């Protein structure tokens, strides 16, 4: 399954990197969000949105591709009544690839049989890593994007814009993906640290889609367990 320090070294060598920001969506990393609408399929949203954003990242092509045929065809996860975003990667290379969504478009929990063969031309992840919950802004500043749990709440849902802050979910919930890392400055001068979080809940949520949750320079600060479990697609 490959462990994460043995590819982190190929990817980063040295640099030394700057902890206080870095932001994949503003150079060429990651795709638009989309909306799970009702459908419990974060996993396969959380799942291909790291993919996208690797072929967009490590091959420029911009691919789009369906987490319907993961929510139709992921066998080791339940459709809409839930999954695992490692079983999900696994799923992918057993089915062996993903169709783009322009072929494949998605039905929410609108009952759909599964078709392989339903585009000439499929989307492979080689294999795919865990990154540590202790390494996260250095696995996103040379990996790419992460797919990642998260405890979500109500406070969670009604963010809008800005700095999240608010209460946390009961237990590990939800999957998004991690994309940056951010720090602005606001004087009561005092840094503020942030992650850059990607969800599923469609661009008219938080800000187009994302949503910014508080850290520390580090990045060892995860709120709502933000990557207790955190995977990272391998095309290379
Ligand atoms: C995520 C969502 O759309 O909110 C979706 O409910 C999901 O799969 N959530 C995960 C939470 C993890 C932190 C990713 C989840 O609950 N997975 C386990 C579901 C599999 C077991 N359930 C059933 N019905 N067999």
């Amino acid at each position: 399954q490959m462990n994460y320090e043995e590819v982190i070294k190929k990817y980063r060598g040295e640099e030394n990197f700057d902890h206080a920001a870095y932001d994949w969506r503003l150079h060429s990393g990651v795709t638009p969000v989309k909306d799970q609408k009702n459908c419990g399929s974060c996993w396969a949203f959380s799942s291909i949105g790291s993919v996208e954003s690797q072929y967009a990242i490590r091959k420029n092509k911009l691919i789009t591709l369906s987490e319907q045929e993961l929510v139709d065809c992921s066998f080791k996860n339940y459709g809409c009544n839930g999954g695992l975003i490692n079983n999900a990667f696994e799923d992918m290379i057993e089915l062996g690839g993903i169709c783009p969504d322009g072929d494949y478009p998605y039905v929410s929990d609108a009952p759909n049989l599964c078709n392989i063969d339903r585009c000439t031309e499929k989307y492979g992840i080689k294999n795919y890593l865990s990154v540590p919950d202790n390494k996260l802004k250095e696995a996103l500043r040379f990996l790419g994007p992460i797919s990642i749990s998260v405890a979500v709440s109500d406070d969670f849902a009604f963010y809008k814009e800005g700095i999240f802050d608010g209460e946390c979910g009961d237990q590990l919930n939800h999957a998004v993906m991690l994309v940056g890392f951010g720090m602005k400055e606001i004087v009561n001068g005092e840094k503020h640290y942030y992650y850059i979080i990607k969800n599923s809940w469609g661009q008219q949520w938080g800000e187009r889609g994302f949503i910014n949750i508080e850290t520390d320079e580090s990045g060892l600060m995860r709120k709502c367990g933000l990557g207790t479990d955190a995977f990272i697609p391998l095309i290379e």
